[PDB]
């Protein structure tokens, strides 16, 4: 058990450099428009209180500069879509994917490329937070940067990443520029809500132990929806719910193991703690692989 | 975060090879595609392989490789160590510039997971002090491979063979020759006792001050020779003067000489962490390197 993320090739072949005066960040070159975040047009001056519409009439086109890998790309028209802007250029990319976008909810997971000057550093794996935050690792440089799953030959594009929070935690947009939680691009107080643990995420792994040979932290309790619920939240975890339930049917039908059984062992294990012991390598219970994801690995 | 290479040039070069019944995965680089040469084995002959009169049995065309959906023509087979060679008739135009480099325990790289030809995913992984690796691999995911990149180049290192008792995993260089007392032979084997890897533990530490985690730190600093006692207590590999200059960057970086990082890792060691976390582990992580720590900062 590792977190896996997909292959990164063909997104990697999507990944450009966009400047606009003296800021430079990472697009995404999808047919003939490219997509960045709508704040590449501002001077950090701007940050406090922008008038997006009254800074984008003022640029033109060749303001911005596109270029992929060592070739300069001609942009031919702009426009806004909410907080991302897309640049139509005059070439489309040879090397576009089958994609589509996607808006996920929380507990999701996905994999990030982490690129700077429009070239790929490294990819991982992570979740949208219950607080609609990521725990990403972006350094000056990797605005633009994507995220996406790939099931079956087809990337579904859900994350653009557009600010590092004061916490250190990370906040973007789908690709429709819609910003996920209540964060705006615009220099202001916002905070983090209080992060709260995925618990469907946490049934999954434990499971994906029980695959994997261990059974040490089983008992032989059962619990009420409700019941655990009740204790759950007082552990700053998620309720779970009936579609987490029904989500979480093939692992329980797998290992034999019913849910509401599984989550009378989640009840003991954060009373308990680990005693020592770990669990898949970790000594803390891992929330960012979903019912999904241990599907795809296990 | 635990971060991998981009595999989009290794991806271009993954294929499918398949011998009787027996599928696994091939790299595929210029007219040659390479595997693990159990490949043309039966469960039978494993007890016992004569690989060379086991090969000479087979012709090319007992030898079907599949890249995507265009099949490759086998012109020729050779083995080199425990890999083996099949010539092709097409080579790969999506090469890339690439050596095959042979790693020292304590190194990290990417493994792309593959089935049927076809990457899965990928993931960061360390060869162990006991020349194992804690991957993830199922049934089908023979001849997957390790990297590395470096401005344009991929550095291949591993190339996945089999899974011990225990679940790890082993597996050769590119050139064949196996990680560890291994054999591609179905005998008793077993990971031997491992141990931790200091270097990379002090890294992490580096990383974690970096990011904002120093509760850590402390007035107190130590010797070389003294912090290798405690090391040699708590199963940790010897720390080298090799392993200091090594640290040397993040040193500065920090402004953390890497005898006072050994002290507060001795007092982890000691006194354990006392209900707190760094870098969101309740463990000390060893599969970073300081090259490691030095690219994703
Ligand atoms: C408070 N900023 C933010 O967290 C945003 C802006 C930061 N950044 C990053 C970046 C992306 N990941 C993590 C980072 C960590 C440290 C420093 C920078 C980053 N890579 C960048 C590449 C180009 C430009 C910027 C940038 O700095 N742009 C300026 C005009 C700016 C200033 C204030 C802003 C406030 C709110 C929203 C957008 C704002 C934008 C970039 C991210
Ligand atoms: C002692 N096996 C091993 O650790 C590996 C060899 C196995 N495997 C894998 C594989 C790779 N990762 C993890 C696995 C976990 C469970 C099952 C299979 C795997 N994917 C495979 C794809 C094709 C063939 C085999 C296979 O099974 N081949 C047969 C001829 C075989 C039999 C005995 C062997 C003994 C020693 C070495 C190689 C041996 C090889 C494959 C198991």
């Amino acid at each position: 058990f590792r977190k896996m993320a997909f292959p990164s090739g063909k997104v990697e072949g999507c990944m450009v450099q966009v400047t606009c005066g003296t800021t430079t960040l990472n697009g995404l070159w999808l047919d003939d428009v490219v997509y960045c975040p709508r704040h590449v047009i501002c001077t950090s001056e701007d940050m406090l209180n922008p008038n997006y519409e009254d800074l984008l009439i003022r640029k033109s086109n060749h303001n911005f500069l596109v270029q992929a890998g060592n070739v300069q790309l001609r942009v031919i028209g702009h426009s806004m879509q909410n907080c991302v802007l897309k640049l139509k250029v005059d070439t489309a990319n040879p090397k576009t994917p089958k994609y589509k976008f996607v808006r996920i909810q929380p507990g999701q997971t996905f994999s990030v490329l982490a690129c700077y000057n429009g070239s790929p550093s490294g990819v991982y794996q992570c979740a949208m937070r219950p607080n609609f935050t990521i725990k990403g690792s972006f350094l000056n440089g990797s605005c633009g940067s994507v995220g996406f799953n790939i099931d079956y030959d087809c990337v579904s594009f859900c994350y653009m990443h557009h600010m590092e929070l004061p916490t250190g935690v990370h906040v973007g947009t789908d690709l429709e520029g819609n910003f996920y939680g209540p964060f705006v691009d615009r220099q202001t107080a916002q905070a983090a809500g209080t992060d709260t643990t995925i618990t469907v995420n946490v049934l999954a792994w434990l499971y994906a132990a029980v695959i994997n040979g261990d059974r040490w932290f089983l008992n032989r309790f059962t619990t009420t929806l409700n019941d655990f619920n009740l204790v759950a939240m007082k552990y700053n975890y998620e309720p779970l719910t009936q579609d987490h339930v029904d989500i979480l049917g093939p692992l329980s039908a797998q290992t034999g193991i019913a849910v509401l059984d599984m989550c009378a062992s989640l009840k003991e294990l954060l009373q308990n703690g680990m005693n020592g012991r770990t669990i898949l390598g970790s000594a803390l219970l891992e929330d960012e692989f979903t019912p999904f994801d241990v599907v795809r690995q296990c």
